[PDB]
């Protein structure tokens, strides 16, 4: 019960397949089933990411912030010409190189806690692994985590102001971090502008953010209720991938997104006015019950697993390769190293949603961790 994730778009997904609401005089049209969210990802014309910056997220963000994120806030055909300059940086976490490192960092991390017996795990774990992790992805030193760590769980702004000092910093004197490689990659033959350069970064720091966080800590939880699943993983590791997979699927962590609609036309036969605001609610299309077998369940070695917790077609998860690495390397580790969990206290995120609460993951959790 204490890590169960509930579907509160059940009754709505099965009888209408939408839901609505309110944000900031900008009202969203959310789609509800697997079938429609994917065919609505696939049709960028009718449904585009290319808006004023800011508007296809919810809460929107049009009031914060003036940069359109790259690639994330363009449309086809310039979307792929931009995702192909980025695409190989994101490919990264799959050398082995990489990946040993990343395994001392979670070594470390499991070790430690295994020490101090009980922890909070959001702030004490999660964000301390999120933000090391992010120093590989990024190819900047290790201590650049701290200055990461502090942020914590006009104040956008310190992030973006933080962004524009790197972008400056890698002009003057370039290296091998991300920002001095952006600066020197080429779109149609031109370098990157340090605008398009902060496009790609300020989406980098905040999509890969608190989705692990909410992953890493989701997936402890569940594993301290579960310890039939814990000795699987231990005992059976050809199964952590499609774990994974699965933790993704009904976790969900990004829980929607938006897109504007460019036209008049129908879904579900609802009708959606040009310029209002649909939403891809990967979440409820996740626990589809015409799709997944025991949705509402964890599988955790479930092969037949079409989710779309990283989305779906043109603009589907960048950070995908790097979470996963985190998540797989994360369980293995957890396997191997610590017999059993309790859970001792906690308070619940609940996404504020109209309707619809949704439970998101954890403020703060504290658990012990009990070493073999
Ligand atoms: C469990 C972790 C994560 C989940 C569930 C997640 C989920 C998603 C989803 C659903 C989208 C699709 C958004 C849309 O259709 O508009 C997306 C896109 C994206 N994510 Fe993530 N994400 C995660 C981690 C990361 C991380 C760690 C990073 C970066 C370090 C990242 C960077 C991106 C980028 C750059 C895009 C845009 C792709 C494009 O526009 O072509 N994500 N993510």
């Amino acid at each position: 019960k204490k890590s169960e994730l509930p579907d509160p778009f059940e009754k709505a997904r099965e009888s209408k397949g939408y839901g609505e609401m309110n944000d900031q005089d900008d009202p969203v049209t959310m789609l509800l089933r697997h079938k429609d969210v994917r065919k609505s990802a696939h049709n960028y014309k009718t449904f585009q990411s290319g808006a004023v910056p800011g508007r296809i997220v919810i809460p929107s963000e049009v009031d914060i912030r003036d940069t359109r994120q790259i690639p994330f806030e363009v449309d086809p055909p310039v979307h792929g010409v931009y995702r192909a300059i980025v695409e190989p940086w994101f490919k990264r976490p799959l050398q082995a190189e990489y990946q040993e490192k990343l395994t001392a960092q979670i070594s470390e991390i499991v070790e430690e806690t295994l020490l101090k017996g009980s922890v909070e795990v959001v702030t004490d774990f999660a964000l301390r692994l999120q933000s090391r992790a992010l120093t590989l992805l990024l190819n900047t030193p290790f201590s650049e985590s701290e200055t990461w760590i502090s942020w914590g769980t006009d104040k956008a702004n310190i992030l973006y102001h933080y962004i524009d000092e790197q972008i400056d910093r890698a002009s003057e004197n370039p290296g091998d971090d991300m920002y001095s490689v952006l600066l020197n990659s080429e779109f149609e033959g031109r370098k990157l502008t340090k605008e398009e350069v902060k496009g790609v970064m300020v989406l980098t720091f905040a999509g890969g953010r608190d989705t692990v966080i909410n992953a890493v800590t989701n997936s402890i939880a569940y594993l301290a209720e579960h310890p039939e699943a814990l000795e699987r993983l231990r005992k059976e590791p050809e199964i952590t991938g499609r774990a994974v997979e699965e933790m993704i699927r009904y976790f969900s962590p990004l829980t929607q997104m938006g897109r504007v609609v460019t036209e008049d036309t129908h879904v579900c036969e609802h009708a959606v006015k040009a310029d209002s605001r649909i939403s891809l609610c990967w979440a409820s299309a996740n626990r589809d019950a015409a799709v997944f077998e025991n949705p509402n369940e964890i599988v955790l070695d479930r092969k037949v697993n079409p989710h779309v917790g990283f989305g779906f077609s043109h603009h589907n998860c960048l950070g995908a390769t790097h979470a996963r690495q985190i998540l797989k390397i994360l369980l293995q580790t957890l396997a191997q190293k610590v017999a059993s969990f309790e859970i001792l206290d906690y308070k619940e995120n609940i996404e504020d949603l109209d309707h619809f609460q949704r439970k998101v993951g954890f403020h703060n959790i504290q658990i012990k961790f009990n070493p073999l």
